[PDB]
């Protein structure tokens, strides 16, 4: 794919519910993801109720993303529109 992104890292802030599609819920999120040097960056998310059926995503849950970096105009904001996600342990 020409737009991919793959992170590594934990829910930061808590899944926040921003709207919906035809009655698709998708909610919003901060991941913290850690450099080498243990510098943090914080990173946006954008996922769908579809996609993390099965898991919970409360603060401080690992998580493995691949998506896509998005531009939308809400202004204009960016964020990672998730495909897949998938919990893992500390």
């Amino acid at each position: 794919e020409n737009n991919t992104v793959t992170l590594v890292g934990k829910v930061f802030t808590p899944l926040e519910f921003s709207h919906e599609l035809y009655g698709e819920k998708f909610f919003n999120f901060i991941l913290e993801v850690p450099r080498l040097s243990e510098t943090k960056d914080y990173l946006p998310i954008t996922i769908s109720n579809r996609l993390f059926e099965g898991m919970n995503l409360e603060v401080g849950t690992r998580v493995k993303i691949e998506g896509q970096l998005r531009s939308y105009n809400r202004k204009l904001i960016l964020t990672v529109f998730a495909r897949d996600i998938s919990v893992v342990p500390e």
